């Protein structure tokens, strides 16, 4: 009716719009986290099935230069590209929905001093603190090796340094779960709150 | 509650639907590949049992004109029709679930210069690249002769050209496994990625 | 309070109403696009399941004369009517929510020179530019053959000209994805902006 | 924000709810059809195993008065009750999930003029047209005798009239498959669309 | 537009939010009930396979003091801890999702006066009336001994009193199914409505 009433109504509308902004961000985070869990499981199964005849898993080759089309034709030994070309998953499933990069996959050792990639690790980079903790709470207890680093979008620092050591001792801040003694730690609320401490985080998941 | 929120929710729903599209296609491919492996094994056993007294295997007769009912009554020498009529196979198992054609079966020679079909070959046509590579990874190491061609649905180019030469040398692109020297090649991920290079592929499997 | 104040208030109210008009149109578009994606996937699965025993897919018969009731009783060989009568989907799911026509379904060839409908194609007509690009960005990468034409509501020009050639070369303007060499193009934002250039557009989706 | 926007949103929500209604009905139909296929196969195997020493199969006794508890103690010669008491079936497996009745089982003759139940037939009543055609497309080709009638829920008209004549000539409307000459008809889409023409249908499956 | 319209819209929004609260509670209940059914079956199979060489099942030891990590290392004879350590199930599968306690497992006698645990029983405590009736209607007919008690979260009163008597007579209020005469009662809706009469309920399932 009056201008003051219109001003109050417009303020209420703006408040509702801001709430919508927050809710949309949370919904995007939830969808991407669920997709990441599903796609990491798919990659785990596909890698286990695809490289059984080799007896070892391929070394890390950076997928950061791959495009939406080049992943289907690249033949430089990138593990996720090989999985896509084998028909085990689509390029959309191979792409980290949060960072926008294709999921980095490298080798991992299951014994001290070993030089053979008897296991494999994959890295999800560019995760926010909320996404990091959500992924942990959802799927961390289901993987044998879980580590938290600070790799940003476009980087795979955990895999670019060599094969992931699955036998490293846990310290409930960086290495959460591993094959080391007393390394099968259940990720409760307190343990999750003790990690993913940065605004930009990454998660390395390794299996044998 | 607002129209913008509804639009965001509808976008999320559409994304889920597209994911369902991809998953349904993959499930169909997996089911058809498993059925093809099982049915090719059944055909192999049935062929070996049915023609033991003849001492040779029948020449290729095109099954591309057979219907769901004519396969049970045809008497023109089509091998898969004979197997169905002998009770070793139902028409459903005799049909390539991917191409929709009845599986083509022809003779094959186990020595250089031979004119007697001492072995038999079967062709699976109309395969996609993913289906081709999945079938290879599943079952290729279990057959003595494995070849990859480009026969589309409704065609059996590998069998229509005469008896399959099981002694042909392997080249890791077309002839993957054979009875030739150094022809017993294990199909690794690296090898499988070097073949089934077209969008339409066929697999010829031959046994003694 | 005064007449000028109420005039200003009424102007603000009219602005809000115009915004509501825009938002309602966008919500309708989003709902129809999501429904189209879902129903096209359902029809694809239903066609794959229903015609397996035939070994080929039915030729195009125009569904443009069907009504809400006649689709359940028509027996002239219309593919979508057969799918509805088989219980695979309801008449509402069989109807294009944008153009109001029942979805046109025809045969498609998966090889050069073939006269057998070894695949099937479906046409969505009467799409606006926004709807065309939204459907592409949502689901285009999940279909083996994707083409963009200008068929208006009440017309199926892409299917009425014969079987759809799934091997046609892509040109990023009309044929976006196909089974031809280099035809597996990912639909990015730029590629989507390069197509659906008319105010009235149609999308042909073909599968094996 | 405004009441008109709320009205539009509520309309969209109602449309989604109606779609959910349709999808829930379809999911229930699919689950019941799969359960019926599985349970009919289980009953077939159980009947073949249980009555081998008798040399003939029991005459039809109506199971329509059986309850969830009386099936485990009834001793009036009802075949499904005998199968349940023998441990081959559970009462849930013996119940038609669509009509709610226990599956009717009667004798069947495998020759003209015979008075001995050398085969057995089972009836599924109360099927809708969609359920009838789905069951046919799923399992019809796997049974030697398949007939379509109009027995409603709570009735077994096909079995209450005496032993099922497995040698009756097929007519692609009521008797689809039988042991008669030219009675081994494959059930394609057209043939399925030619039967189950009522809103209430029943299916009789008979085996030797 | 006006403040009154905003108030009406906010009331509608609050009503929708309350409906969402109810729906979220129901979804959580359904998920937990399905998980409980699955995990109880897994535990039943694991007990049947793990203790075959012993000839008897272990006595009840309270798992209420176990933590997320101590279940993997406890060696005090707790049955669910032994099953977890044997690799039969994960700690998450061993935990009652409703009460938050690890599932209590104890011995059970299959004859009058027996002092040997020839069967095993498991207790699900802290169930609401809705959850109790849902679990019954889902799985009660599939277990040989089903009893309803009032054990709250953190208590296992049924198992802490000694071995469960599987031969106890049924009374349709506390003992629903057992090995006693006339103890194989089917759980219909009317019989389910006569049990789980408290706000806090527990279900004891015992098998041979």
């Amino acid at each position: 009716m009056s201008l003051l009433e219109v001003i109050i109504v417009l303020g209420i509308i703006g408040t509702i719009a801001a709430g919508v902004v927050i809710l949309a961000q949370r919904a995007f985070d939830s969808r991407t986290v669920s997709e990441l869990v599903t796609n990491t499981n798919t990659i785990r199964v596909a890698m286990k099935d695809a490289y059984q005849r080799d007896g070892k898993y391929p070394d890390y080759q950076a997928p950061l230069s791959l495009t939406a089309d080049s992943i289907k034709t690249d033949s430089t030994g990138i593990a996720v590209a090989q999985l896509v070309q084998l028909g085990k998953l689509t390029p959309d499933e191979a792409r980290n929905g949060i960072s926008g990069d294709y999921i980095g996959i490298g080798g991992a050792i299951t014994s001290s001093g070993s030089t053979i990639n008897k296991g494999f690790a994959m890295e999800l980079n560019g995760l926010s603190q909320e996404q990091c903790r959500s992924i942990l709470g959802q799927v961390g207890d289901n993987w044998e090796y879980v580590a938290v680093g600070t790799s940003p979008s476009g980087s795979y620092d955990a895999l670019s340094a060599g094969a992931v050591n699955m036998l490293a001792a846990t310290d409930n801040t960086t290495i959460l779960r591993s094959l080391a003694a007393n390394g099968q730690v259940s990720l409760t609320a307190e343990k999750i709150l003790k990690t993913c401490t940065a605004t930009v985080n990454s998660i390395t998941l390794a299996s044998r």
